[PDB]
């Protein structure tokens, strides 16, 4: 069932299932996605807890407000549509911008969260080494033509006509990190949010918001403390890696979940950026056992 | 990724697939009847990398020894525990079904503190009368229940039994295959065969439909499996219980109702199977029983 809140003065819409009954679970999309790409994990998770998975404000089927659409103007919206469902703890399942979204929600709220469930998670990048690293000699040659895209997304002018006019996020990077092809009938509903350049606002903004060498140095400075306040964190964890990844290789999957406190690790297999597109089943799974695991004991 | 070894176990031996990091929990995976370890096979990579897994081959299955003995329950129940002992596990979480959810049942309730928690699925229960065994609310698996109640009640007839299971390897032919919705590749299939060359080979399968604890007899399994129900009943472990459509001993209406009554039991719904739905669920079951035991550990 796919709802629609008031959120300051807009909206956002959202998917729900599940008994409303049993513990929340939010599920957190990024670029250029939207509680679409969750549609067949929550079936799955539905069983044992409350699943809600909302449209970032200006994604999906949300509003699509005149403003800026950087990180902070998402975690406004995020905040005040968990307030507008009275959601007063949850899990967080998230992917991409939905894991910055998740773990910054976490350092200011440590009370809120019962568990992060995450996968090709976004973190502080000193250099552009580290967008899409990578120590895998095979994969090398990938890694750099991500960087060389992004670098011009982050490009102005170059950003504008690749994302705005030739809509390259949603027809070319994101097909890019599904290993499978989409049928026709699940691409569609990826486009249809983003008719127009103006439409893709948003979608030009969340590159051009990725920390990395040190810029822009708010979003850097928050995503740092919010690593810090995660790796202080005492609550449970668990991520997923896909071979190769793309924003998270195996090997560093393997350190970064290590570096944590209750954090384990699942291998999903032949996978890329969008996880979920090609392991829904496995996932979904995956969240559904942990979920039942952490009540049980909890 | 995963050894296959031998332990010395009360003068004979049993097999055992190894997988997983020797500092992390340990899980006992626990097949039944017609089947071995093999079973288990697309369902240990998942949760390796979580736990120490352990599936043994029971006494007279898979790889094991095949000693001169009568593979009554309660003898399955020894070797089990010996190899516990030889293997020096001091606590587990148990991954069962059929005649491995008796003998995890059993050990839970005489060793609770054992216990980590129950994953299990098509588990045996006493059953007061015939109706109960195959028991199906919906009338069109009525008929299906009925073939399978005078299927089990011939194994269970002297003479019958053994010209069924022993002379036409009935149970490994068709009571198997009868009981995966997929077709077996041929590889899948040969080692299901291989333990079971011979008719005198094929007794512990015969043995095992005689021991189910059906309107009281036999006496001792089903006094066991009924005490081993109340403890199941009272039990404060964390459980999982996996059922499939339409299922085989579980019904889904059947399993909702029991998964309910129980303390500290999730329900994990697969969809299409019948009673061997580890070949048809291999993943599904993995990745769930995985994220279990990675949530708990992480809580305490
Ligand atoms: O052990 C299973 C699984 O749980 C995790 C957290 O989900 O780790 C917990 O258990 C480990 C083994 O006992 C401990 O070493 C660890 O401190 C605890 O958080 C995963 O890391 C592990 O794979
Ligand atoms: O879930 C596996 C994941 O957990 C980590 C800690 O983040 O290690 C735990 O699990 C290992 C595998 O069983 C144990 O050997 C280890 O002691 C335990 O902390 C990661 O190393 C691993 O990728
Ligand atoms: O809640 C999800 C899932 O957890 C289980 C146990 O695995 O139940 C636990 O959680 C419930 C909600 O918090 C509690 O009411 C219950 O007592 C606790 O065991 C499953 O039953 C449930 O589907
Ligand atoms: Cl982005
Ligand atoms: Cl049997």
């Amino acid at each position: 069932e796919i709802r629609r809140a008031p959120v300051l003065g807009s909206s956002m819409a959202y998917r729900e299932t599940g008994a409303q009954d049993a513990p929340v679970v939010l599920f957190l999309h990024g670029n250029p996605t939207s509680s679409h790409i969750w549609r067949n994990i929550l079936p799955l998770v539905s069983p044992v807890a409350h699943c809600i998975a909302p449209d970032l404000i200006g994604f999906g089927q949300s509003g699509k407000p005149d403003i800026a659409y950087r990180f902070f103007d998402h975690v406004r919206y995020l905040d005040a549509f968990i307030e507008q469902r009275g959601v007063t703890s949850a899990y967080l399942v998230a992917q991409d911008w939905g894991t910055a979204l998740a773990f910054h929600l976490a350092a200011r709220r440590p009370d809120f969260v019962r568990g992060l469930a995450f996968m090709e998670f976004i973190r502080p990048m000193p250099t552009w080494q580290d967008f899409h690293h990578t120590e895998v000699a095979e994969e090398q040659d990938h890694a750099e033509a991500a960087r060389a895209v992004f670098r011009k997304f982050r490009t102005p002018g170059e950003g504008e006509a690749m994302i705005l006019e030739a809509n390259a996020f949603v027809e070319r990077v994101l097909p890019g990190g599904i290993v499978r092809k989409l049928g026709d009938e699940e691409m569609a509903p990826y486009r249809t949010p983003f008719p127009t350049p103006e439409s893709r606002r948003p979608v030009l903004a969340f590159p051009r918001e990725l920390p990395i060498a040190g810029e822009p140095a708010d979003v850097y400075e928050a995503l740092q403390s919010a690593h810090a306040a995660l790796a202080a964190s005492s609550y449970p964890k668990l991520l997923f890696t896909g071979e190769p990844g793309a924003l998270v290789s195996p090997e560093f999957a393997e350190r970064f979940a290590a570096s944590l406190t209750r954090c384990a690790l699942i291998r999903l297999g032949a996978g890329l950026h969008y996880l979920q597109e090609d392991h829904a089943d496995a996932i979904g799974r995956s969240v559904a056992g942990w979920i039942a695991g952490i009540e049980a004991v909890r």
